[PDB]
């Protein structure tokens, strides 16, 4: 299974990926998460991505395209994978076609930018796993601590209210176009396309996916 999660910042993608990953045994490929910890090491394959990411801007296609091609290669991606955050641009999308990588589903996460900003404020994450929470909507059994590792949670540098704004705008301008892209790709039998309401509680959304995935 090869799936694409399309949607804006704070839409639920990270969260929903957990469920899916274990639900279908496919590796969760998250360009943002991967980029977060690539700079968290220094590695140029990262580093010069901290500034762009913190400013709310997008990383170059080349970079994420290369990053994903490598990731997909691994032996745990031979049975499929979950693309969360990629592709985020037509060039990244086309890059996949030239690569001949057909995708089973492209899930559209529908969420009003209005929720976004109230949603990313209370977002506390656990860097390493990608696992994420909300100090109100989806809290961890223990405050400031990861449920699985019990390791302390953090907050993203880029979750700054204003950067969140930029990020959203960036989305609607660069990524949003993929909604139309993959729709066409759908009206051409190159992938099954499906929208989801990301404003339901995590569990409700988790139901919708199950419903759409099996
Ligand atoms: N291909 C590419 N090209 C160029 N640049 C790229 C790139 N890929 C990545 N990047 C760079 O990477 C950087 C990081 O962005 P990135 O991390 O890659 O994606 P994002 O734009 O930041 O979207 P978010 O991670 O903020 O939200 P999410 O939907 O992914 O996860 P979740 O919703 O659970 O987290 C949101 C919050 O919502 C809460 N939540 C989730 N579901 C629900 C629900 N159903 N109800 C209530 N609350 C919920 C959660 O608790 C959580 O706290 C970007 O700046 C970008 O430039
Ligand atoms: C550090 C940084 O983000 N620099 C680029 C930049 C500067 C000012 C802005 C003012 C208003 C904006 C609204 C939407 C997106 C966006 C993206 C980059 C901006 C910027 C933005
Ligand atoms: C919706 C969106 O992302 N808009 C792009 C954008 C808007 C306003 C700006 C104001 C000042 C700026 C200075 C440097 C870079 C930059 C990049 C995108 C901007 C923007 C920018
Ligand atoms: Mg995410």
């Amino acid at each position: 299974m090869r799936i694409i999660l399309l949607g804006a910042p704070g839409a639920g993608k990270g969260t929903q990926a957990q469920f899916i990953m274990e639900k279908y045994g496919i590796p969760q490929i998250s360009t943002g998460d991967m980029l977060r910890a690539a700079v968290k090491s220094g590695s140029e394959l990262g580093k010069q991505a901290k500034d762009i990411m913190d400013c709310g801007k997008l990383v170059t296609d080349e970079l994420v395209i290369a990053l994903v091609k490598e990731r997909i290669a691994q032996e745990d991606s031979r049975n499929g994978f979950l693309l969360d955050g990629f592709p985020r641009t037509i060039p990244q999308a086309d890059a996949m076609k030239e690569a001949g990588i057909n995708v089973d589903y492209v899930l559209e996460f529908d969420v009003p930018d209005e929720l976004i900003v109230d949603r990313i404020v209370g977002r506390r994450v656990h860097a390493p796993s990608g696992r994420v929470y909300h100090v109100k909507f989806n809290p961890p059994k223990v405050e400031g601590k990861d449920d699985v590792t019990g390791e302390e949670l953090t907050t993203r540098k880029d979750d700054q209210e204003e950067t969140v704004r930029k990020r959203l705008c960036e989305y609607h301008q660069m990524t949003a176009p993929l909604i139309g892209y993959y729709s066409k790709e759908a009206e051409a039998g190159n992938t099954k396309y499906a929208k989801v309401d990301g404003t339901k509680p995590v569990a409700e959304v988790r139901a919708d996916l199950e419903k759409i995935l099996g």
